[PDB]
């Protein structure tokens, strides 16, 4: 019984930071075989962070201006090249460490783990999710950039964020390991709006079916609805749409709590409408929204 | 900025967990240098003594992945069993067994079949359990901090108390709380809120710009205490105002001008309002927490 915020084990994504240095610029890379990937704006400067043309940068630079360390070994840079925002040193060296692993862009509402890392060296792992702006609420300081994001379903890490900035919200933005941004974001220092945040409704759903596989049945009503009835409600709370996805997706829980998809959005609407009376699930007095349904089947059996 | 409920990088003690399999029970044991650890109950069907008579070394199958261990001795200590091998662990870390005080904080590796399966953070209760997460097959399952490349283990898993907590031992086998490792009739305690660690997470609430619950005013270790009591929280001790004195000095915020907003919360509630993305105040980060994760302290 019980329910964590559970991250992924650490250990096979410990042991392939490095420490990435261009210039006065020092950040984490991720080494897997023989190349290491980090955030392309290592090569920018002070002088030239709103409109860098990363292109004539990276031409300007030699093998030999990145300065890669693996612990205390120097790594030797024998090529570069960019692709959309990631930089990929080519290395001398295979890590010896690499897991399996594989490079998968994820949707909003999904979670993943964050190793966060300081010139190399891991602070701590911690659950997130990419929010339906496209957006994270991360836990990140000044030098945590090249920190990645993954998920470990079956001995295979599967890479999905790394770090590259924090929004004036104070929440964080990062591509995927093939460089392409979640989001409208852009690598420049110009001013660039997050959307309005909504909260992830197949997240909140999977926690209250956790909620009653854990024993918790208080919320529970004698209502149904129907799912266009409840868009309209949950859209006036600033709810994501449900779709008919999101209903399949719900099913096995429906099926092992024998409360029906339509039963339990009946009990948001309501919970949306009272709150909790000080009363706590799964001890939140909010409803959570960063566990997947998938997450509530791996935790709960 | 932001704040999270974050846990030690688990790669140190991955390298430590095996399976240990006694008849029909399999759980987990965590192997240290040349020997492996494990609840006592994992040779039960209880007079352990007697039950241990009757096993030799080959009735214990140890599997780290899939290399067989050797076992070559078996002793008790309290409730743990000691197997030793014949193979010292070649992914043995910096390590100590340190036993810690309700209040503080540690990482679970949660482990099924001798596998790392998650991670994450919880606190000693006053109460001596944890809020853990864990289902059949997690026993033996440690908890642990790290301090500059050393581990300090601190908690082995047993067993799940019937209100959905969880009890176990210090590495030395002796168990957190008023517990046997027996099926008989055992219950959680009343709990209480651990107080000088919401003062921490308000210190990291105001670190990170949240600072709708700050008030002009100030009180007394003794005044605050009263409140404290009724309230079903943790005495606030001079030790504990003087452990928030750099997150005092950071903020600006004296430990007893923090009281006098911690007070209010208890008095009034949140008045619909959240801090860090709770409605609840959080307990379970030390002052030593909120410092290591908002100035990026790193393991080596
Ligand atoms: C990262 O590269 C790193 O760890 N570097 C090691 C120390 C040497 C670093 C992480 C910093 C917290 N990231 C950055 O420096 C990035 C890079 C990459 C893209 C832009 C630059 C600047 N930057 C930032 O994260 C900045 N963020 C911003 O400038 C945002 N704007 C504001 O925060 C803001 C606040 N008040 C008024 C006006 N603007 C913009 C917002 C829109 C998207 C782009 C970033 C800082 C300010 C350094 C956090
Ligand atoms: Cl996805
Ligand atoms: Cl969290």
């Amino acid at each position: 019984s019980g329910f964590r915020k559970m991250a992924f084990p650490s250990g096979k994504v410990e042991g392939c930071m490095v420490q990435v240095t261009c210039g006065t610029t020092t950040l984490n890379g991720l080494w897997l075989d023989d190349v290491v990937y980090c955030p392309r704006h290592v090569i920018c400067t002070s002088e030239d962070m709103l409109n860098p043309n990363y292109e004539d940068l990276l031409i300007r630079k030699s093998n030999h201006n990145f300065l890669v360390q693996a612990g205390n070994v120097q790594l030797r840079v024998i090529g570069h090249s960019m692709q959309n925002c990631v930089l990929k040193l080519k290395v001398d060296t295979a890590n010896p460490k690499t897991p399996k692993y594989k490079f998968v862009r994820i949707q909003p509402g999904q979670t993943f783990s964050v190793l966060a890392c300081y010139n190399g060296s891991p602070s701590g792992v911690y659950q997130c999710a990419m929010r339906p702006n496209f957006t994270i609420k991360g836990s990140f300081l000044n030098g945590s950039c090249g920190s990645v994001g993954f998920n470990i379903d079956y001995d295979c890490v599967s890479f999905c964020y790394m770090h590259h900035m924090e929004l004036p919200t104070g929440v964080h933005a990062g591509t995927d390991l093939e460089g392409n941004f979640y989001g409208p974001f852009v690598d420049r220092q110009t001013a660039q709006a997050a959307g309005t945040d909504t909260t992830i409704t197949v997240n909140v759903l999977a926690w209250l079916y956790a909620a009653v596989i854990n024993g918790d049945r208080w919320f529970l009503n004698r209502f149904t609805t129907t799912l266009n009835d409840f868009n309209l409600v949950a859209m006036k709370y600033n709810y994501e749409p449900l779709t008919q996805d999101h209903v399949d997706i719900l099913g096995p829980l429906s099926a092992q709590t024998g409360i029906a998809v339509l039963d339990m959005c009946a009990s948001l609407k309501e919970l949306l409408q009272n709150g909790m009376n000080g009363r706590t699930i799964l001890g939140s007095a909010l409803l959570e929204d960063e566990f997947t349904p998938f997450d509530v089947v791996r935790q709960c059996s």
